[PDB]
């Protein structure tokens, strides 16, 4: 189901994750990628730029602390 494209902002954002990431948590602060630099990380994204979703699905952290 899920939404459309939409964009939201610093904790409201939290929620996009929140629902594709789902159970693991996601992190917020990527490392580096394969771009030699740095990369995207959460709400200059979908608070400033656009919430292009896999960006969220991506954000999501399966090595996290299980509960």
């Amino acid at each position: 189901a899920y939404r459309p494209s939409e964009t939201l902002c610093g904790g409201e954002l939290v929620d996009t994750l929140q629902f594709v990431c789902g159970d693991r948590g996601f992190y917020f602060s990527r490392p580096a990628s394969r771009v030699s630099r740095r990369s995207r990380g959460i709400v200059e994204e979908c608070c400033f730029r656009s919430c292009d979703l896999a960006l969220l699905e991506t954000y999501c952290a399966t090595p996290a602390k299980s509960e």
